[PDB]
């Protein structure tokens, strides 16, 4: 009929080395890396506090960057009516700021402290932003009882956060705040424990991780350009099936 291979990829899955097909058999642990999975790859501005021309000033700058957040700090500005101005001697550093010159001031987005506008030193303006929470949800209580599955959520993301997506899709164990070195240190103390861990995420400061777990799922709309490392690629990016899958055991 056809290639194994090639039925899979009929149903939204690449798969590497088919050693993967033996070996999910016998998970008995499934991880969530939160961003890109239980939601879109894609924030948005919820609130903004400052006036209509710092707006412009910031979105600006944000223009010549590639990053997520960039991206809806441009988006957001322009649905207010906003529109694009000059920007010189741009600088970039991507996940913690940016900086460039318009009308002779000196303007930087940054965060550590969501986001903060500076003109000249001083702190003008700022952005708070989120994620867009995915739909489904049954395919989880499934899985819950199915095999009797052990359920983890992990993040970088702020702690309230995590717990409130926690509560909505009804998830006991979560970990938040997280570095990359952090989520491979999580990994390692369940194998070491004897357990076998199904782990899924996006690419993005988790590619440690995923090499590390028993068995890898990459999302496809996230840009693993170089993130081709994973056992299982959903191209569809659509999770169900994947959760489909791993319900046929």
């Amino acid at each position: 009929a056809l290639s194994l291979y090639e039925k899979m990829l009929h149903k939204g899955m690449i798969i590497k080395n088919s050693n993967v097909y033996e070996k999910i058999k016998e998970i008995d642990t499934i991880i969530f890396d939160k961003t890109g999975t239980l939601t879109y790859g894609t924030p948005i501005v919820t609130q903004f506090i400052g006036d209509s021309l710092s707006l412009a000033y910031a979105a600006s700058v944000e223009a010549l960057s590639s990053h997520p957040i960039a991206k809806a700090i441009v988006k957001y500005a322009k649905e207010q009516g906003v529109k694009i101005l000059e920007v010189k001697d741009f600088k970039e550093i991507s996940g913690i700021g940016v900086r460039g010159k318009i009308s002779d001031k000196i303007i930087e987005v940054k965060k550590a402290e969501d986001i903060a506008v500076y003109i000249n030193g001083e702190p003008i303006a700022s952005f708070n932003i989120s994620d867009v929470p995915r739909p489904n949800l049954k395919d989880y209580l499934e899985k819950l009882k199915n095999e009797g599955l052990k359920i983890i959520i992990l993040s970088g993301d702020k702690e309230d956060k995590v717990k409130e997506l926690s509560k909505e899709l009804n998830i006991q164990e979560y970990y938040s705040n997280l570095s990359p070195e952090d989520k491979v240190r999580i990994i390692e103390k369940l194998k070491q424990n004897g357990n076998k861990v199904l782990m899924i995420g996006d690419g993005v400061n988790d590619a440690a991780a995923l090499a590390l777990a028993d068995v890898s799922v990459a999302m496809g709309n996230g840009v693993d350009i170089s993130k081709n490392v994973a056992d299982i690629i959903l191209v569809s990016n659509d999770i169900g099936t994947l959760l489909g899958l791993i319900k046929n055991r």
